[PDB]
């Protein structure tokens, strides 16, 4: 639903973020 | 380019997260 | 250490963001 | 309020995140 779905996207996006996050981290530990 | 660019992508993800969130607090307000 | 560590901090911030968000979708569910 | 405040913290934290984000970025452009 309205906000439900805004959140669900917030979540989803938030995790792609933490995912890109680790990726850079690691690249940097290399 | 793994660190430099994992970074850029992250920020953008965050961007949409930040926006969805803002929409959320609005639907919320109702 | 500015890049390496700005990174760590970021992830953590994200962490609490991700958690608050999850709580939100729960209060939401109600 | 309940979720209102979870969001407000999500937001706040989310921006500290984007803030730490740029910080690392820049350090890396140095």
């Amino acid at each position: 639903a309205e906000a439900e779905s805004a959140l669900e996207y917030a979540q989803q996006a938030l995790e792609k973020a933490q995912l890109a996050l680790q990726a850079a981290r690691q690249a940097l530990k290399a």
